[PDB]
């Protein structure tokens, strides 16, 4: 009953961060990849490479810490509980 | 009963923004891993580059987005509970 | 029993949004890759490669899409409960 | 009993919308990718590729509307419930 | 009892149009694909192109139209209910 | 009892139509890219390529069609119901 | 108990003819694709490779064909009901 | 009790032959696939290429047949019915 | 009860014959698909090739039959009903 | 009841850095390949290329992170139990 | 009780022999073909090439053979039955 | 109850400690291969080659180390047990 | 109770050495494919390859006798039963 | 009670030790394969080669030690039974 809404949040947390990592982690690695492969080709537009690689990552990492927010509030700011 | 609903709807916010960075996260990397080799291969072309992929990003990003309204809706302003 | 329908409900909704950008998320990438690449090669032709690729956006976005309208209905404008 | 066929016919409308994205998203990314870049190798052919493309995107956005359209009549006109 | 059919009928139904998407889906994409990479490297070849493509289309998309046909059949055409 | 042979046969169908499709689909697409690619390289051997792979086309179509024999068998000529 | 027979063999039936396609669905499109842009390269050798492709779509058709036996045998052939 | 064999029975016989067809489907088209291109690039192999092929399909249909000799073996040779 | 083991082991003798194909089945194509490429590129090679392709093929074959053997033994050899 | 809240809080700790690990292993992986290959190609561009790495593997080290994160707060900082 | 044993048993090992060949069953197919590949280049090689694939298709057997062991160990030398 | 936190706790563990690994296996691997191939192709840059493959080794072995922890945790450090 | 520990460690068994080869399976298949081709590349070079080989086999083959370790102990010397 | 801790302990280290030579068996095979291809290439920079891979193979090594630690541990070290 009290128990059962608690426990479902605790795996909905789980869940939501161990799932969310999945694509993002390896979307990371395929620009990266390219990005340092760019780097070697073509060593004097670094600094467009990186821009546009750092831009990328961040695109990617919000999609995880959409994750991470929504665990961290069935944590600590849950409706139900 | 009255615990199923919110037990229910927590699982369904962390399936819902777990599930939903999936797809994003892989075609996010495959987009920006080609736009930063694209700059390497004509450094000229980084503004058309970065402008075309922004664009892609932000679709994409949508996508995920979709996933945490429907889970920050469940957690919120949920009708059932 | 009423219970039931209203937690089916929300699981169905959190499915139905997390599964649909799945498909629709690697599509998008594959087809912004090829579009930067595309640019790259051909800076003069961006505005072609530009117009087909929103088009193609545009039809996989609403892939997705059709699993938010089904999880908004789901939540908000529900039949059964 | 009553509660059983709406619980019911909520996860398959949710199952019928999510699932069928999959195939037509990566599909759809596919046919753009290889469109854009046969627009940049041969920028002469744009509406020839662009006509293609339309055709084809729409035969595959057909195969995630029939999921639409079981979802739909599953949620607002079941002959069941 | 009388409640497990029509629930086992509309989950059929959901899996039945869902599932049958995804390879014609996949499928359709490669098609299409290679179909507008043709006619940028042979653009004079189109019209042979298009016809073998619709041809392929049409019997990828049958695939699909089964399980609409089992779905439909399950909902407005029961046998059992 | 009674209810439970007529539940688990409308399942049996969603599956066998909804499975079908999956290995066809991506196998059809596979042929029918090879065969486009074949006549923009080759226009003049488009009947000898249209005609092969139409015999494959059949082939693979034959698959899925079990499929639906077996669903249209489980619903309109159930032997246990 | 009777009902139980009847329910599991519908269920066999259908998983047996259903998966039993994802393999040579996937194969017969390989083989095929490869035939084709064969005849494209070496229209001269259409008969050798029509031949050889026959021979290999039979094999990989009967895979599928011990699918929809058993199912077959499973629904009008069927010792336990 | 009674039921409960056969049940598992009729089960184990459409996993059996469903799953055996998975593995040797894809690997024909392979054998196959290789089998068209090596005719197309050298016709006058073609028997060399058409007997090592044979040989092959032979070794894999045999993988799939024994799962078929297990379902009609668990269908009418079962000791446990 | 005394049901439960002869259930168990039809499912088990199921699950060993079915799943033993999988990777047998993919690794002989790869093999056999090189062996006829190797045919074509080298046909004075072709009984070296053919020779090192039945040696893999038997080593690949056997791992399937350690699969019928348990199956084999679970049906008519079993020592526990 | 207590012991529920217990028991799915270790499961969700499990899940959350199990499942947080897989795509950031594979993406870390492809970034690091890419990067070795570069200064191998262009070893004048060892600082350019690490510089660029380092500031990647930190962004895809951070997803996992957040599921340790979770992990560590369902365990030491569980505000349920 | 005394059943459940015997029942674990047989179903950990048709699981024990199923699961062990899917790895090296993909494994051998990779060398073997590698193998003819290296023969059909470098036909002189053939006693060098053979000798290391038959120590590579030993150590990968031997992953199967530990699978057959457990299997024949948990039917005809249980030590809990 | 008391039983259900210590049998949740060691089912986490393994969990945790198993799926750790299966990214960072195969991303260490991708890496280690480029490198080695990378040392073949110029052999003066070992140092720099092995020094940015150690960095990446480290970031991708410390991600399976968080599992380990976490296993080590519910083990040995339990605070619901 | 005292049967459920028995039953759990012989499936426990089974899992442990069915897993434990799908990897060393595939990479075993990697690392010997690419030696043999390396052969024929280099046949003055054998004894370094087989040598190199033999080394990475052994590492690969203690991945899945770490899993035959912990079956043989969950028969033979298991610390519960 | 005492059996379902010592029940879910034994299955933990089956899958602790199982799924735990997944990622590392892959990722091992393909650094080895880079290695003796890098060998066969540049056969005077063995040394630099293997020295590469075996400090590899041993942090892919540890990846699954750590599983087989935990596995030891769960079964020989159990602080719960
Ligand atoms: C968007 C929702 C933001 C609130 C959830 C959240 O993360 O806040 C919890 C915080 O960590 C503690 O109070
Ligand atoms: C009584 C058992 C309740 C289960 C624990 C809480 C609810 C979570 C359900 C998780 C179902 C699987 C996730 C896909
Ligand atoms: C939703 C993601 C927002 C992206 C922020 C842009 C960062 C710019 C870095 C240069
Ligand atoms: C009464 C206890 C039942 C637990 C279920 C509560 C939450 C339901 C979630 C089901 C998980 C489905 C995963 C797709
Ligand atoms: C519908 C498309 C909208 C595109 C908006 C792009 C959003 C930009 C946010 C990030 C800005 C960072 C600038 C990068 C500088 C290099
Ligand atoms: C149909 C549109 C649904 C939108 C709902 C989104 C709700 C907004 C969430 C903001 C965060 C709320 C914080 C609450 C803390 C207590
Ligand atoms: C008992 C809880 C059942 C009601 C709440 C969820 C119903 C759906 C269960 C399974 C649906 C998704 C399966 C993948
Ligand atoms: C009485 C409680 C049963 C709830 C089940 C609701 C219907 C869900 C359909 C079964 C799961 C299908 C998902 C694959
Ligand atoms: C009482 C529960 C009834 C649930 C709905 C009936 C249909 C069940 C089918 C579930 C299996 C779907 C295939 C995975
Ligand atoms: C009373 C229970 C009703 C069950 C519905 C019958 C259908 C069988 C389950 C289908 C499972 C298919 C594969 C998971
Ligand atoms: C049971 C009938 C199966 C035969 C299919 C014939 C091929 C159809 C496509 C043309
Ligand atoms: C009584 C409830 C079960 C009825 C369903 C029929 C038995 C078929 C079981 C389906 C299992 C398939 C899983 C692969
Ligand atoms: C009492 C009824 C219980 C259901 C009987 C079905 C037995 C078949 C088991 C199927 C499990 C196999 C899954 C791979
Ligand atoms: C009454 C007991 C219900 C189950 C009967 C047989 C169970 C054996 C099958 C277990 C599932 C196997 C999946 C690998
Ligand atoms: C009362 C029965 C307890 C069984 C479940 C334990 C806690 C729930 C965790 C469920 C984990 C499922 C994740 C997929
Ligand atoms: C609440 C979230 C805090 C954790 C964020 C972790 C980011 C740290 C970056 C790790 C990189 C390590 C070396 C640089
Ligand atoms: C009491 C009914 C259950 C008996 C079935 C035998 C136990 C074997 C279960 C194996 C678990 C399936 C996944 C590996
Ligand atoms: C009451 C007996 C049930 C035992 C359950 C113990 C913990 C179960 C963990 C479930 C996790 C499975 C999916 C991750
Ligand atoms: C009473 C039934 C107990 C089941 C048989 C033994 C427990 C084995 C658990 C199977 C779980 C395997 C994970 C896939
Ligand atoms: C009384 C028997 C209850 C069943 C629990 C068996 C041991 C727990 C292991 C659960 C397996 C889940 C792993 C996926």
């Amino acid at each position: 009953m009290n128990p059962l809404i608690a426990a479902a949040s605790v795996i909905a947390a789980g869940l939501a961060v161990g799932l969310a990592s999945i694509g993002p982690g390896v979307g990371q690695g395929t620009a990266a990849g390219q990005a340092v492969e760019g780097i070697a080709r073509q060593p004097e537009a670094e600094g467009k490479i990186r821009g546009t690689l750092l831009l990328s990552l961040a695109f990617m990492e919000a999609l995880t810490i959409y994750g991470l927010v929504v665990a961290l509030a069935l944590l600590f700011a849950n409706p139900f509980v």
